[PDB]
């Protein structure tokens, strides 16, 4: 009768959707990662980052990990942004590296949308297989799956640099010098973006996420015409549906605060906000639009559990009670995190949201 397994945990998916819930739901960007000690010893066994990535197996064990010592109230597929301009070629290497770096007319003439049930299919086993994990011995869902992608310009960003940066002053040039190639590359990412994120919510992600972590490096006006514009360009050809529910689609970039009117005006159910955005004046500025998730600066929780748990009061408070917020922090958990912050935080989020809600 029903449309889906059971969820036990639906939360996260109802407040992305700023629907009445009892408490405010919590995941963490890299609650996959090196602060855990068993993430490490399964990394070893794989023998790298892209061992993990590349192998369904992995990573679900990964992605299940933080939810065995933390009761998170999402997954996320593990996986990185840069599987796409992998399989269009490039020769990804692990910070990353590809060995053929976009830089000329015939470069960028070279990219296609890949297929990504024949170059991507890791990625869709991998999600099909979270499921699975995420199934008990009743058939019913632990918690949602987050299906997720870089933006185009922020594969762009790497794609050009050929690898990682601290400020990607090469690629932001080449928007400035070569406009035209600059949008040939961004073009056929957000079509990739879009056919990826499909295939991810047809193997089963039930929220989608786009991260533009390099969006917030532009200029105002060249954050429109680079990054912004080919968000909305991607979010108008994803699947909003899925097994009879509704597929929340969220947007970040980070440094993003003062574009937060133009991000919710994309599309998208959601607007992620890094820890400079007073989180009531945002949804003021939203007037309630869309869900914002964030936005706890990921440095306080080397502080002591009481300064942590103060201050992820203090995010609550400045929301208010009114739907629509999922927390999180502005950045990944650094690998430098004592896991028990972490379980420290998601207990008061947990606690406090409940008081107020
Ligand atoms: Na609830």
């Amino acid at each position: 009768g029903s449309m889906a397994q059971t969820l036990i945990n639906d939360t996260f998916l109802r407040a992305l959707l700023r629907e009445p819930t009892d408490y405010t739901p919590i995941w963490l960007m890299r609650q996959a990662g090196r602060y855990l000690p068993e993430y490490n010893a399964t990394r070893a066994r794989a023998g790298s980052f892209l061992g993990l990535a590349k192998h369904p197996d992995y990573a679900t064990e990964v992605t299940l990990q933080p939810l065995e010592r933390f009761p998170l109230d999402a997954a996320i597929l593990f996986s990185d942004i840069l599987t796409i301009p992998d399989a269009m070629g490039l020769g990804l290497d692990f910070g990353p590296k590809f060995a053929h770096p976009v830089r000329t007319e015939a470069d960028v003439a070279k990219l296609a949308v890949p297929d990504i049930g024949a170059t991507l299919g890791y990625v869709t086993d991998a999600v099909r297989e979270i499921r699975r994990a995420l199934t008990d011995g009743e058939g019913r869902q632990r918690v949602p799956l987050i299906g997720f992608s870089g933006s185009p310009w922020t594969l762009a960003c790497y794609m050009v640099e050929g690898g990682g940066s601290d400020d990607f002053r090469t690629v932001k040039s080449m928007a400035y010098a070569r406009p035209d190639l600059m949008h040939r590359i961004l073009d056929v990412n957000a079509q990739a973006v879009a056919a990826y994120l499909n295939a991810q919510i047809e193997a089963g992600a039930q929220a989608v996420m786009i991260f533009d972590t390099w969006g917030g490096a532009l200029a105002d006006g060249a954050y429109q015409r680079f990054s912004l514009d080919y968000i909305r360009r991607v979010v108008a050809q994803l699947k909003r549906e899925h097994d009879g529910a509704r597929v929340p689609a969220i947007a970040f970039t980070k440094g993003g605060g003062l574009w937060l009117e133009d991000l919710a005006a994309t599309g998208v159910d959601a607007v992620g906000l890094d820890w400079t955005v007073n989180l009531g004046r945002a949804r003021e500025r939203v007037a309630g639009r869309v869900a914002l998730q964030g936005n706890l600066d990921p440095t306080i929780l080397f502080a002591p559990p009481e300064a942590i748990r103060a201050e992820a009061r203090a995010v609550l408070d400045s929301y208010g009670n009114h739907p629509g917020h999922v927390f999180n922090l502005g950045h990944g958990i650094s690998q430098f995190t004592p896991p028990e912050h972490v379980a420290e935080l998601v207990d008061e989020v947990h606690r406090h949201s409940r008081a107020i809600r």
